[PDB]
């Protein structure tokens, strides 16, 4: 029991929206990593929780079960570093926190906090905002995904406010007017065109958000029915867009997300291995897949559509910059990551722009196998196997060598260097890990 390398048993939740039994890959994963537990066939499993935040622990189970936030507590120079402790702040634990999500429903519309708002929102109603800091977070495909992200264009919204009668209905004329006659581009950010493009979009928003629910249910209605008998107006919009609010309004019926979402939101694809990042306050909702996430760690969330969970719809219209910015500047170019070497046929840094976090994926082809070394990193790390399986080591010490098969989640120190092997007597899953960290 190496203290440098070591497995941890991690938390779930089990979210309504879950991948529902063994089809989640969350499910799969706890129970693979720990046969003992016993899967329940008839619940979603959500979310996997690696990390150190307090509502859901880790576990390190050849260290006596201790739970990675009181190990980092006990040893923070060891676990952290005097870089990682100084910059965010804590003795105590991570600053990030890395997920697998496994989606069977989408999840609320949603926005996190950025610092300001996060120590408000806490103080304000420390229940429902359990922490006081903000959550900027991306998400890498791990199946092909969906999700909703930011406010379409503008001039998306105003064909969409022009051309769709049950929203045009719930706005009223005169603000739709208001909007498409405001609004001007090109707009620079930060420009007094842009400052009047955000609160006017601010206007619309609102205005649809504070609806009486009734009202949303006969609105939501008569949008259904209109998918039905004029499909063009919406694909005119967007060519997948009569499917999705059909689709949504099934898991939801009548819900005031198939406007909010469907009709103001960009509706995006990734494709397995492409990610994008989202800053605090951007407001989304992811549709469909199976993913990795990683964060700022937090758990702070204003939610105001597509859930059961608490919504508090007032934050969320003050919260939002409103931004309409194109959804591509937030898809991540990947990127080389130098201190890996070895056989990997894949190997790709996602690193946004957010301090907190990046995340290194590793890929060995399956008949190819092979071994890969990797430095070092100066901060700690955490490593999951999504796929395949195979050994995992310190490099030049074999006593610490062990199994990694899908699901397993290890810790790694700050300074450790990692030697991965594919699986040799194998020829049929291609040996896959990601590995969330961070660097000062
Ligand atoms: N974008 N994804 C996330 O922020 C997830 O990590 C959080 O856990 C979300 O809060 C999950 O969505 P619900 O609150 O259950 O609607
Ligand atoms: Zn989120």
């Amino acid at each position: 029991s190496s203290e440098k390398l070591f497995r941890i048993q991690c938390g779930y939740q089990n979210y309504d929206w879950g991948k529902i039994g063994s089809s989640s890959a969350v499910a799969q994963f706890v129970h693979n990593s720990d046969p003992s537990i016993t899967i329940d066939e008839t619940k979603p499993y959500a979310e996997l929780w690696m990390g150190t935040h307090p509502s859901v622990p880790s576990k390190a189970i050849d260290l006596n079960n201790q739970t990675l936030r009181d190990l980092v507590t006990a040893k923070p120079q060891e676990y952290l570093g005097e870089s990682i402790i100084t910059k965010f702040g804590s003795s105590k634990e991570l600053p990030f926190l890395f997920k697998v999500l496994s989606i069977e429903k989408v999840l609320s519309i949603q926005a996190h906090p950025d610092k300001k708002l996060g120590a408000q929102l806490h103080a304000a109603d420390p229940k429902n905002y359990p922490d006081d800091n903000h959550k900027p977070e991306m998400a890498i495909a791990v199946t092909d995904f969906e999700g909703f992200c930011g406010f379409k264009p503008l001039d998306q919204l105003a064909k969409t406010l022009a051309t769709v009668p049950e929203l045009n209905e719930i706005i009223g004329q005169e603000l739709v007017d208001e909007f498409i006659s405001g609004i001007k581009l090109p707009a620079e950010v930060g420009s007094q065109d842009d400052v009047n493009n955000r609160k006017l979009l601010q206007k619309v928003f609102g205005k649809l958000m504070n609806t009486d629910d009734d009202v949303i249910k006969q609105q939501t209605a008569k949008l259904l029915e209109r998918t039905d008998r004029e499909p063009q107006v919406f694909k005119d919009i967007d060519s997948r867009l009569p499917e999705l609010i059909q689709r949504l309004n099934k898991q939801f019926p009548n819900d005031i997300g198939l406007f909010c979402g469907c009709l103001l939101l960009n509706h995006v694809g990734l494709n397995k291995g492409e990610a994008m990042f989202l800053q605090a306050k951007d407001p989304h909702a992811y549709i469909s897949g199976d993913i990795i996430e990683c964060m700022a760690a937090s758990d702070n969330v204003v939610r105001a559509g597509f859930t059961p969970k608490f919504k508090d719809v007032k934050n969320l219209v003050e919260m939002l910059t409103y931004s309409y910015e194109s959804v591509e500047k937030q898809k991540m170019p990947l990127q080389e990551f130098p201190r890996s070497k070895g056989d990997a046929v894949k190997s790709v840094l996602y690193d946004p722009p957010i301090a907190e976090f990046s995340v290194l994926q590793t890929i060995f082809d399956k008949s190819k196998g092979g071994k890969q070394v990797i430095e070092g990193l100066n901060g700690p790390s955490i490593v999951i196997a999504t796929n395949g399986k195979g050994t995992i080591q310190i490099t030049g010490d074999d006593s610490t060598k062990q199994k990694i098969d899908t699901g397993y989640v290890f810790f790694v120190a700050p300074g450790s260097s990692i030697e991965l092997t594919a699986d040799s007597a194998n020829q049929d899953q291609d040996f896959t890990t990601y590995r969330a960290f961070v660097e000062a």
